[PDB]
């Protein structure tokens, strides 16, 4: 018995969470949970594997998207159907440009979409855009660890032109901001997307990256 | 080991060449089971694959996890490994009245409602699938008597929106899907599913075979809900029908 | 007095006949009509030729759709008017694969739709797919006669890329396809496709092509 | 001979530089009779050709056939003939409650709706008759007291939906057409018809002049029917205003 | 109190005029204004300049439509609201066929529709032609004075293919015509256009072109 | 006389690399007069600009026109004479009804409804705001207590249609912005502009920093008029929050 049709959840599985932080996938999501207090793993179906854990006392879910905008947006909708209101969503990508090193961290004010799903959502003119309190908090919590970060457009697209992109200020390409962020600006859901730069010392990326999340959570609840 | 995301090598699959692919890596073993010798390769994330023998060859059974770019990951991956045959087998809902639960369904092209298709080929290019894997699964499935519809599946890049669900948190649809299901329905479209489109194009423009075959569990047109039991037998049918077919296309 | 606007016939013409061929052009009307009992021309009004015949004693229509999408819009959708609900093209046209042969026999399992008409009946997302039954009628006839046979995709368009079709497996290239193929699939009408390849002997594969056209229909009474 | 479907050589024209292009090849005499020394030149399909003479000068008449793809075979072959005029010619029905059967409509653009136009260019590039042809069309049709109607048409790729008729088989349309004729009726589209696009826009991105002028037979917008003999009439009528707008253009 | 939004005037200030003459510029304005019978300025609102003259005893109205097709609409509409049914576009542009001549005039029949505001008044298929009889007084008006002229296709688009549009013939480039003709054309307004050549001696080409348009402006009377 | 619409050299800036940029020329004054040492450069046609002295530094103040062509143009000549940032002003009306009059509106990005934008990025590309000038904005706004809104606004290529207005000469909107409205106002968009998506895309595209804010005077979606007065005390402090949000960003 579940109130939804993937993630196998109930309402009160949540325990009144309003906030849930999105990584790809399982093994992302217990490192996630595993920096906050009383984690514990509530389900796992196919590519959606839940954890809850509390911040500052307050419920808060982690919850894997699986590949793709296709995946991201089951697990969005059916998030948001349990009272989810603020994505934020962590993950670890090359970057393509000269300025940005490794161990950087990326935070996206906005996406190129490059994708299907986006437009499931809204037309192609419509913009993929952070929520802007959360890409605040994004660029707080990174500061507040001293971590070198870049704010601006990410590319996102179904596919796992390019010098076009680079040449247009693009920092980086991923698979599932396009949709994340479409989906949440144009229903009245607040998202957020931040990246540790592995390629252009990866497990230290991914851990601050992970912190960084953490700490944006926590400045959102 | 020889490709990424399967972490499979060549020889893993002892020159398979034909492999069937489930969406859930649950279902795999399940397959598999159903031929002789068969045995576990690997499991990462949703991307479970298993060997069996079928009459004496070898053959693959591997799952894509959810969605176009999923699946598009897999199935490359698994052509780069020597695959040239790809069955794709699982349940689905039916969007027309006459097409009842436990009844099967195979798709002879797909609407292509994605993203993922379109880097393999221009909106132009027909998500067809191969005649001879058509032909091996309908006639697997008459086999087994087993009602068959044979047509046209719309592949949707989302479960909600896409399939112009208003159950939803919004419970809104963007301007393009609204009205979107009456005109497939009115045009012969038998179900949704999300994974075909970029299957059956990304196959059809390479060179490859590909065929699909589900079960109808469900459908959304008509009141009488569905049956615990017919369900679960019509799981297990699909799977016949698609090993079946696999027999005859080795 | 006719029941259709511009095929110039009426319900009663047609003697219950469910079935048409439909050729380009008149002469291979009266070609294709000859080989069957019974032949008789039912009238011709501009590109619309249109021969009645019995195949196993069941009344069989033979009507010419003209040039491209736009005039074999019209002729398919006057003949379903008056009745008929499975249409078998059949047309001689050249290869663009090198495995592929002169006299050698192509059934068309769908088209690229680089056409205008077949927009008029669905959006381009939707396949221009045949019908599986009069697929397997065409491959079972061509097999019936020895014929060399291929099955896969043909290019539809209104001009009487390149490389790039030939590089996705495009067998050959004609007008007609796209617009009859998804006509039919959007309409619940039953469609198929078959040509004799004349170029990459004329006469004997537009015979051979006659043949197998007609033997289908046979199996799809 | 010089050219393939239209079965015609250069010597054949005698140095005609203007055509009259009816669709129908069975007007073809009918229209090639108003002038001098009318001679048939080939019949090959729908495509018939006739050559005669206007105030000493060879002029050509050839039909088209139905559909952008036939008129432009018809329409490059006799540009490589040496035709640099073409004026179209024909009956149509109207889609404005204003315009009634008997009337004239004098075609100064096209709505795009179709595919073969498209070859010789982008949607962008407008469907836009020539000046002296449209000029030459409405002098004429005024020359002898005709209702004239000069305005845009809509050219489409199908007779049924494209123009958005529901008395079909099927008696349903696409969305993308659904409500699209009230659309072009608020906008001042006159009439429908299926090969001026083509024509026009082929014309206007290559140097050579084009014009379309229509007798009214019919309006499915009002409820009384057209008389049999005011119809044939109008036919008279159109055939003697483009003769007489091609002897202005000689 | 006006009963436009931008325009600042009101129904009686047009005087009863139904035709309007639309420059791009203020300046330009003043010009054709001063070529007719009691000129006076009505109003100048941002981008909106508009002067009141008489031709042969009949009101006639000049207003500046600004930069592109946006702003060109707002003038448009509004006019419209005001009685305005024949608007007379005059401008001075650069010429891209090598037979145009500077000195020569322009009158569009058509414009290619590159622009974005023509859109939101009719789908890309929709033709941005240019009234029949506002050409024909235009290219009347052009002959009565002697100027050479040339008759055809303007490319239009909202930048201040290249060999492409010279290779269909197009005369011209500028950024105005496709909004103007497609929304006359498309609701019922009369519109058209007309250029002189500057470029491919300056100010007697706007001199006759201003000219020109005044002398069509007044065989539209 | 560097840039040619403009009528200024670099020179003129005295280094300055940052410009307020309003859409009304004779607003520029008034804005620059907030700062030190306010003086005019040149007026030519919607073209105003005048420099001021911002806590010791230069600071430009240009007005853009209406339209994404004539703000094109702006953007691009301010560029070339070293502006790296941008700050739209104005006052706008809103769609939302939780929005009144008096409130202050913050762009974080627009919806691309316009022509312009086109030439400098493909749809794909996003028309965002910088985030260091979103923030400087938004701080600068509560600074004074302002009810601020931050999110996104639609810019459209016309006045009427694209924001579906009926209250026109004609009475209608295209299918296309038919029930547009409507479908934003669901989506959140704040309100409608008209250069917006031409000044983020060029500049988000070019590594050059935009923001936009605006006070609302109006709403269309409530009874109520809005004060005479109360729209002229938004005025001033939508220049307030610009200038202030300037300071910060110096």
């Amino acid at each position: 018995k579940s109130d939804v049709f993937h993630l196998g959840l109930t309402k009160n599985d949540l325990q009144g969470a309003t906030l849930a932080i999105v990584p790809g996938d399982p093994d992302r999501v217990e490192k996630i949970a595993a920096l906050m207090d009383k984690p514990v793993k509530l389900a796992s179906h196919r590519e959606f594997t839940t954890w809850r854990a509390e911040l500052d006392g307050k419920p808060v879910i982690v919850c894997s998207t699986g590949i793709g905008g296709p995946s991201t947006s089951i697990a969005v909708e059916e998030l948001a159907q349990l009272g989810i209101r603020t994505f934020l969503r962590i993950g670890t990508t090359g970057a393509i440009q000269p300025h940005i090193n490794v161990g950087d961290v990326l935070v996206t004010t906005a996406s190129v979409r490059l994708d299907g799903a986006s437009l499931h959502f809204a037309p192609l003119e419509f913009p993929a855009v952070a929520d802007f309190e959360c890409t605040t908090a994004l660029v707080e919590a990174a500061k507040s660890i001293g971590a070198t970060t870049h704010v601006g457009v990410t590319a996102s697209s179904d596919t796992f032109s390019m010098e076009e992109w680079q040449a247009m200020g693009v920092m980086n390409y991923e698979m599932e901001s396009a949709t994340l962020l479409t989906m949440c600006a144009s229903q009245g859901l607040r998202a957020g997307m931040v990246a540790g730069v592995i390629v252009n010392t990866m497990k230290q990326t991914e851990s601050h990256a992970v912190k960084i999340v953490v700490e944006a959570a926590r400045r959102l609840l």
